């Protein structure tokens, strides 16, 4: 009765993954993959790492903790061997096309695949759909942070003279944010070249960017992040219904358990792939419907 | 491909589910039906008004805006006659009963029932869900008002002295409330009796109650509410994540605007009843699958 | 003794006007007054409208409910017919102007012109006054919104590549202003043209201004709006005394009712036209004086 | 042209009444009147201190900082030698009792009489006069502090085992507050007996009250107060329109300058008593009346 | 010059002491003291542990994480073996005891003794006096959680009819607290018995307090807290200066991580015993005093 | 036992001092030092006024009133004579070299200087050194106003056209601020040409600004102001604890009283220069040390 787990790839949502999945009574932790199985950190001490997911036995679901230009190829493999996947592929403008490519190798294998099953995309986007289903006429703005961009991160760190780069995401609301860029500089850089060209590049010239420099770059960084979703507009005819949602919160602790919460539901739909907001909210937890029933509505 | 819908029962819910049915280019009014047809308010001038749901044709789904206790029978006759029920039965402790109770006679006729599909229970229960699929372990609070309570309004306008009365639901955290009841006294009532009797009431004595005595208790009324829902726990090993919603609405018209919502999600499911928290959040919403999923995931 | 009132026009507050004045017990609805007779939506069905206000018979008072650049010529007509006028005319600049013309007309005819009474301006020049009463020396910021500017909709709409447009404002504190806004595009027009000449136009290149192409610009309307008034500043010689002011509100409601109040207050001075700020607030209140008195001071 | 004031009273809003007199070019200080001229601290030094105001010459308006019980033969006596009076006469029930008294003799000797004139009643009376007329149904709050409160004090103060004490009136929504009580205990005293009788004074028997004993009440003492009204109600025939106004100030620093803006007002009534929400807000405002109306409607 | 640390006792602040231990680059940790060796987390597999802290050599500083009746007689022991001794000492009444007895003993032995160093009594003390140098006159109130009291939890658990307990306590300002309790009823107990006793109890009869009875106590369990502190107080003569300090933290990781922070203040004081308002707060900090001067002041 | 304190200086803080030494019971003023001893303000009447520090007699300490670039030269001159030197030295930059140059004249002359103790540097210096004690790792932003930057006004008053200026500072978070400037034009100045020299001044070329012109710069005038201070950061290796710190204050009332505070603590240092930050918090205040741990700790 046991769903059994398999974690492929081992980033920062891996160790949460493992968290999550050590946590849930109803779920049981068959192994870890990964490329190099040689690096091992203390909570692997006791954990069967392998590079193979076929020598974990029988595994009921993978929860694919890889980078997000690798999930699609991983997806199908998994599927392939008759296991169900989770992942939180975040690239929105492209889950229409991963849903349809793990469709077709889901359903050929009769498995179920939950694709972008994060906190956004993931939990946002049924707390919008929900905004929807309240008042379907006004506007919903989704205002993030304050918390590490990995991404602003990566492209100020790949300009030249930048040794190390944070980039803060920063909510300034209705969708506009703030960009706060910390700069270890590279032995001899130039501030102002570097300055200029961080806030002339592709991934800030459309946002509010300020660059301070810093000696460690490392002692910024907190994993904390947040939301604030609000939704302005109409039930039927009435205007004016105001709806917000927040949360601060650890950003891999809560990507992770969504991740879980997926993967048990996964358990319980017919062949194919699903964003989040095309299973039932109930079949991402653990327990008796009728208690769960009971309690919750 | 339009969604016929009937209205059954016109109270306080009906104009505002007429306004919501009206507003949705999905669905076409197929008709209200009420005990009492020559009661006709300025909406249903133009208004099919029948007292058998038989006259109205093809109709796909009725919308039941009738008293509570007339739910159960009412779903049951009109499944019964092939037609799919959306209610906003807002007894909590007894939903799974209904649930059961219209599952049989659901499946028997080949049809679907949504139950308890206002806002709570209705779009807070599918909230409260969501909170412990992000954090399953950890409390949540429901916090209610400013806004009028019906159930305790009538409580105090039906003890010795009270002409009329109203209640309101002051939230006060933690699942702790305050009510504030405005009372009309009878010609020759005596204040500190009527007081001390609503006080010891059973609908009151757990709850921090105060009663002023006025004119007109009917201009004090506002059919505005609202909700404050805490989560604070754990993801998976990491505490201390908070979330939080909170809307300021039109009562009823968000109770009918979720109706109509869960009447277009009730086109899409296998024969048989269902809770809001049994539903895909999407089949709450008109339009194309593909564009909604680019639109909110 | 009952207030008798025409709507002169019937645009969007003109509607709302209606259910002011049939709200108000103190007042008697005798008539709607309209270019176009022939366009008459449900709630005019039983409501006597006609082109001439001559028709109606006795008329006290007439909620001038017409365009901006109409209200002036349109006030004096009325005036002349020994008839009060309410308006919410807009333009704070032309305030002084438009006070000084009714002003001579109201006088002749022995009746009262109220001006420029929505809620801005109208109730929020109230609010202000009274902060100045408070605290004369400091400052007074007024943050309106999020809400729909028509002046800035219509803008955006008479650019070339516009078919439709929705300007939102959102307030970012100290009077400063963001432009949201929502295009249509004409079938083959360039989005980087039409933005960079909606941001450069005249209307919004004061401003913070964000665009947005989308299919309907429609279902994002609602006639919510709001305002966040603050005064920081000095009570006789003691510095630092902190006022706000807050309202989430129906936009068209509000106006209208506060124009039905300024209608009431209307019936009370001595022949000429006001500014709100020039009537006791008392003046707009149904009842009898010393229960208003006992009530409210 | 210069408004002529006389101070009547020196309590501890003479002190800041003297301020706000000083700091207004429109008004004239004439001098003080007291019953004990030869207290005078450094403020009084330069100041014209008289036991009579026939002494100052020509008054136009005398501010009246004297005990309640004090105010209506006072103002009769001052009204009588054909000087208007401001008061912040502070008790709700007896303010229309106070209004037709002083009417008769401010119409026989030609002079205004602005009564309670503070903050509350005062400045919070025309916001709530407001909130009537921007929606005149639904419910309104006035929430106090935190702040001291002097009637408290004195009941606190007036009990056996009490040597000082000071009480808190703090805040707790829809006009509920809680007391929090500090005493210094005479010698002897019994705690469990001067805690017990505080909570079941009338003063404090209907709230929720605690009682700290403490080594110096005057070390806790600070002038601060604030208020916090809200308004949810219907404009027309439209719910949930939110109205909320704020404030965090100098108790007696605003009910002095208030009084000062209602004896500028008080220069422009025609002979009769009036309470704030009977005077046109500008009337509280120096300066030419146009550039008001441009800077604030 | 690295600060050499034993961690004594290993109860919830131990696991947490060890990571902000480990996290400190200026901090070795030399091991951890426990009664029971053999019980070794994950966490300690690789960690000397040990029941006799000489084992361990040259040790500068010992964080005593054991219960609070042990903490006096644990503290002379270590002092009196030469090593410095930080503890959280929760029990506000008998801090000034704690510091006198331990006071005598560093003396002797020259070593340092930080005292009461968690959060409340700790970093929350230093922010309650600072902000009486602020504003020396006026009030302060603190205000706690939500969060789990465990004095509260073993109360609760103590009394008959209760299996397991969780108490939170909730704020409601002004230091008033709510007490929520869920209990587990032992097989056969009665409810109402259980809760009158739990609200009779010494520990909740000063409170409001709830109980509500669950299945398991165990999924409500989060070591979040928080606190809010306000005070309202005078600047010299200047009333109504508003201060106020907030925080949503883990409580034991913020405990531990300020004991580290005493620890190694503890390393640059004169000999004697010190709560943490007798500390310079630079004290608390790595690095060099120009760089952290330059950073901070 | 007294603590005998001059004021050198009598600037805005100058009497906010005055008043905050005469609150004081531990402090006596032996009188005040300025440059014009003729220049004699109400409140100076019967205070001991001199231009050499020498006439005092015995003073254990000074406060350093004066402007910025005279504090260096004042200080050691003052120390010289063996008396004690507080100041709110305000450039950030500068605080290290200052410590240094008044550590060594403090040290010859056996006496203490305590420099940058208003409220930033000050007090906020303390707040943002006990976040690092919580949670080393992680991001502090100290947010100011909306309160006047005299440095701001300054910088805008020394441009061509501007007659007066006053310059407000604006919190948008995350240390971003907005400038509102406020300019009295020359008479026949060109208000475009003074606006964009503001706004490309280096005082405001970083940095959101906005120019209006008015009549009286003076009437817009409050010294009102405050701070938000936030951290987010990892208490040893726990990510998202959040702190937060804000203030609604008098600012030289604060600036004022700190440095009272400071000069309390001063006498109970070694001899030497010190920042606030390596002062004791329980240094800052008057009473019996046990009396203040068993209320604070």
């Amino acid at each position: 009765t046991k769903i059994k787990v398999a974690i492929v790839g081992y980033g920062n949502i891996g160790r949460f993954a493992l968290e999550a999945v050590q946590a849930a009574q109803d779920f049981e932790l068959v192994g870890v993959v990964r490329r190099d199985i040689n690096n091992v950190p203390e909570e692997l001490q006791n954990i069967t790492v392998t590079n193979d997911i076929k020598t974990l036995g029988d595994v009921d679901v993978a929860l694919l903790c890889s980078p997000t230009r690798a999930i699609k190829e991983l997806a199908k493999s998994i599927l392939s061997l008759g296991i169900n996947t989770v992942d939180s592929f975040d690239v929105h403008s492209e889950i229409v096309s991963l849903k349809t490519e793990l469709d077709d190798v889901a359903k050929k294998h009769d498995r179920v695949a939950v694709i972008s099953a994060g906190w956004d995309p993931g939990s946002d986007s049924i707390v919008r759909t929900l905004m929807l289903a309240m008042a379907p006429k006004g506007i919903t703005y989704t205002n993030f942070g304050p918390g590490m961009s990995m991404g602003h991160s990566v492209a100020a760190k790949a300009i030249e003279g930048v040794k190390d780069a944070l980039s803060m995401t920063i909510p300034l609301g209705t969708g506009v944010h703030r960009r706060m860029v910390y700069v270890e500089l590279e032995a001899g850089a130039n501030f102002n070249q570097v300055e200029q060209a961080i806030k002339a590049d592709s991934y800030f010239s459309s946002d509010e960017t300020h660059v301070k420099q810093v000696d460690s770059v490392d002692s910024l960084k907190d994993v904390g992040h947040g939301v604030h979703m609000t939704h302005k507009g109409v039930s039927g005819k009435t205007h004016n219904q105001l709806f917000e949602y927040s949360m601060r919160i650890n950003n891999p602790a809560l990507t992770s358990q969504f991740m879980v919460s997926a993967a048990r539901a996964s358990m319980k739909q017919r062949a194919g792939a699903y964003t989040v907001i095309e299973i039932p909210p109930v079949d991402f937890l653990a327990g008796d419907l009728n208690t769960l029933i009971a309690k919750l509505v």
